[PDB]
C-alpha cells in the first residue's frame, strides 16, 4: 500500500498484529518492553521489542517516491533507583530484524557490541530516550541525560539534552518531512515542558523500500521500567521533487 | 489497534502486506484474481483470493465496541463469451480463511458445496458481483445479473439488479455504520450509472472479533479476467450506544 496509518490508545491483551521480542510483554493496558516482578517492580538485566506486523513502504525506486511519516506516543519510566537505566527507543529497521546477540543495556536492544559504532554495518534509524550515560560502559553519551537520533550508530547523531521524570508520561511526536528530509522530534511533558531535536537525513540511502516500525528498550545493572502507553503511526508515498 | 487503514491506488508487483491464495497474482499494475494465460486471456476453472496481511479488529467484546469501516475499490471483467463467469467479491472472515475444497465456479471461492446454503455452518460476510446465473447449476440466483449481500451462504439476503458492462471499471464503495447496523454498497460505472443496496445486520453475531478482509474470484466452465485495479479500507472501533 502507498499508505497506511494504525492507532493504539492503550494496548489490550488481546493482540494480533504485534511481533514481541525479548521480555516484551502486555501488561495492564500497556506494552511493558522490560521484565518486571509479580510485584510491577523492574528487574535487571533485560531486552524486549515490540514491531507492527504490517510493512511499511518507506520509499520507491521505480516512482521515485518516498514516504512522509508520524509517529505519535507515549511512555513512562519508573523505577525505585533515582538512576533507572537504560532507556527507550522507537526505531525503524529491516523487517526481518531481531534482537542482537549482546545488545543489551546501554545498546538499547539495537546494536551489537563489535559493530555498535560502524555506521556501514547497520540499517536503522532510531530515536533515544537515554537515561543512563556513565562514561566506563556508555563512552559514546554526552554526559547527560538525553534525547538522541541514531542513524545506524549508538553514538547519536545529534542529541539534545533531556529530563527523566520518575512515573510522568512523556508525550512525543516523530516526524519526517520528505521534501526537507528532516526527521523532527518533539517531546512534552504534561506541564508544557518541551524538548525538540531535529536532523537532516536521506533515508533511502540508510533503508531499504520496505521496514518495520517499533519500539525497543533495554535496562543493565541499574534498571527501570519502559512503559508504552500509546502509539499510532501514518505513512503516505509522496513525489520528492 | 482500534484503527486501521491502508490505500493501494494501483498494485505494483513488488507487494509484501498482501496474502495471495489459489491463482492470484499481480500483472501490469493490478491483481488479477483469476488466472490468464501468456496472452492475458481468461481460462477456465480458476480460483483466487487475496487478503491484507494485518488482522482488523471488527468488535471488542470487553468494552462493547463495534468497528466503523469503509471500502473502496474498482475492478473490470472482461471475456470474449457472451457469459463470462463467474463474478467477484469482497469479503469478511476469521483470519484463518482458506480456500474451501470445491469452491470453484459459483460458489466464488468462498462456500463448500456441502455447506454452501447451511448459515450455521459459515462465517462470512461478502459483497458479490455475480455474472452467471443459469437456473440449472446456479439454483440460488436470481434470474439475471446481481449485485448481492452473502451472510454465511452463497443465496445471498439480498440481491438487486446490476449490468454487467466488459472492460469497464466498477468503482464500489460499502460501508458498515455499527450506530444502525447498516451495511451500505454503492457502485457506479463512469457515466454515473448507479446502483445502491443495503442490509442490517450485527455483524457480532456472525463474525469473531479479529478478521480479515479481501477479495475472492472464480470461473468454472465459463470465464472472464477479474480484475481488481484499486483498494482503500479504513476501520475504527466506536462505542455502540
Ligand atoms: O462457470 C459457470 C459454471 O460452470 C460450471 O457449471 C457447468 C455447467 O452447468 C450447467 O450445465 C449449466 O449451468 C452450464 O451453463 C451453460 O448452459 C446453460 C443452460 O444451457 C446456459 O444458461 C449458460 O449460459 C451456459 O451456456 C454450465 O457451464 C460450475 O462450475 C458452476 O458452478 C459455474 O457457475
Ligand atoms: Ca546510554
Ligand atoms: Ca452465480
Ligand atoms: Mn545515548
Ligand atoms: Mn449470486
Amino acid at each position: 500500500q502507498d499508505s497506511l496509518s494504525f492507532g493504539f490508545p492503550t494496548f489490550p491483551s488481546d493482540q494480533k498484529n504485534l511481533i514481541f521480542q525479548g521480555d516484551a510483554q502486555i501488561k495492564n493496558n500497556a506494552v511493558q518492553l522490560t521484565k518486571t516482578d509479580s510485584n510491577g517492580n523492574p528487574v535487571a538485566s533485560t531486552v524486549g521489542r515490540i514491531l507492527f506486523s504490517a510493512q511499511v513502504h518507506l520509499w520507491e525506486k521505480s516512482s521515485s517516491r518516498v514516504a512522509n511519516f508520524q509517529s505519535q506516543f507515549s511512555f513512562s519510566l519508573k523505577s525505585p533507583l533515582s538512576n533507572g537505566a537504560d532507556g527507550i527507543a522507537f526505531f525503524i529497521a529491516p523487517p526481518d530484524t531481531t534482537i542482537p546477540s549482546g545488545s543489551g543495556g546501554g545498546l538499547l536492544g539495537l546494536f551489537a557490541p563489535g559493530t555498535a559504532q560502524n555506521t556501514s554495518a547497520n540499517q536503522v534509524i532510531a530515536v533515544e530516550f537515554d537515561t543512563f550515560y556513565a562514561q566506563d560502559s556508555n563512552t559514546w553519551d554526552p554526559n547527560y541525560p538525553h534525547i538522541g537520533i541514531d542513524v545506524n550508530s549508538i553514538r547519536s547523531v545529534k542529541t539534545v539534552k533531556w529530563d527523566r521524570r520518575d512515573g510522568q508520561s512523556l508525550n512525543v511526536l516523530v516526524t519526517f518531512n520528505p521534501s526537507t528530509r528532516n526527521l523532527d522530534v518533539v517531546a512534552t511533558y504534561s506541564d508544557g515542558t518541551r524538548y525538540e531535536v531535529s536532523y537532516e537525513v536521506d533515508v533511502r540511502s540508510v533503508l531499504p523500500e520496505w521496514v518495520r516500525v517499533g519500539f525497543s528498550a533495554a535496562s543493565g545493572e541499574q534498571y527501570q521500567t519502559h512503559t508504552l502507553e500509546s502509539w499510532s503511526f501514518t505513512s503516505t508515498l509522496l513525489y520528492t521533487a
